[PDB]
């Protein structure tokens, strides 16, 4: 409350390794689903049904240009990737698989990083 703060946890290397996070998803094999936005004119339902578009691209675009003001609004947009994938696709395809699988892959990267 005022003038009653917690101790002040080290923020100064969130932009920094968001970025490395960021680059080791963009390399992972099964990031191509991922890698740039949706083309809305040639995918059908996609502009109507997903309301909110998110992609590595623009996400890193964001992040170079102090769009994220703190690690937990970029950890939002990444899931938001996943969560998007998962409103579009079956389980049962190359990109439900691939959705599944760099979520996973994410949330473990998050954890050994920041928790």
């Amino acid at each position: 409350s005022m003038s009653v703060k917690k101790p002040k946890r080290d923020d100064s290397k969130d932009l920094a390794l968001c970025s490395m996070i960021l680059t080791e998803m963009e390399t992972h094999e099964d990031a191509w689903p991922f890698l740039l936005p949706v083309n809305l004119k040639l995918v059908p339902g996609y502009k109507k049904v997903i309301k909110k578009p998110m992609d590595f691209s623009t996400i890193r675009e964001k992040l170079s240009s102090g769009q994220y003001p703190n690690l937990e609004t970029f950890a939002l947009d990444v899931r938001l990737v996943f969560d998007n994938c998962e409103t579009f696709n079956e389980d049962d395809s190359d990109i439900g698989r691939a959705g599944h699988n760099m979520r996973k892959y994410f949330e473990k990267k998050w954890t050994d990083t920041f928790k």
